[PDB]
């Protein structure tokens, strides 16, 4: 696909769909999550402790928020550019991963959840084009996160 200027056009329209929707989106991302793999729980601060998932965590919303901007920044950033660009940012990511005992055969995981998430937003729009566009952009932006959890480790 690449990412021509029209799967890229698709990227955008669907992650402005995603952000229209933070409390929810973010919730229904997490229990994704602990449907794909429960033992994740213990991971979490705001989870430990819990039993289920908070709905209205300050914490968890605030988080799961910033995970699916990344995404879609990183969309743009191929079309345009061709590539996606490693900053300060995704580096204290990287390090932040590691202490909260994070690995590789996560990514995965959040990955499912968040193609199965942005099928759930799109709806009917959905097409082979855009399922393309967005698994395009988590990979390419797993892959530098990644980089940087095992340069933290
Ligand atoms: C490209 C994919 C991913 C992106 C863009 C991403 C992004 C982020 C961000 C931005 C934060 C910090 C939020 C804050 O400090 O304000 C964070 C924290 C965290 N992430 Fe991820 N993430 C990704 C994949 C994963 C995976 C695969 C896991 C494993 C299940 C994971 C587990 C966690 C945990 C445990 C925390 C700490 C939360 C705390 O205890 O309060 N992330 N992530
Ligand atoms: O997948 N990364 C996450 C980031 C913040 C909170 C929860 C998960």
């Amino acid at each position: 696909g690449a990412l021509t200027e029209s799967q890229a056009a698709l990227v955008k329209s669907s992650w402005e769909e995603f952000n229209a929707n933070i409390p929810k989106h973010t919730h229904r991302f997490f229990i994704l999550v602990l449907e794909i793999a429960p033992a994740a729980k213990d991971l979490f601060s705001f989870l430990k402790g819990t039993s289920e998932v908070p709905q209205n965590n300050p914490e968890l919303q605030a988080h799961a928020g910033k995970v699916f901007k990344l995404v879609y920044e990183a969309a743009i950033q191929l079309e345009v550019t061709g590539v996606v660009v490693t900053d300060a940012t995704l580096k204290n990511l990287g390090s932040v991963h590691v202490s909260k005992g994070v690995a590789d055969a996560h990514f995965p995981v959040v990955k499912e959840a968040i193609l199965k998430t942005i099928k759930e937003v799109v709806g009917a729009k959905w097409s082979e084009e855009l399922n393309s566009a967005w698994t395009i952009a988590y990979d390419e932006l797993a892959i530098v996160i990644k980089k940087e959890m095992d340069d933290a480790a």
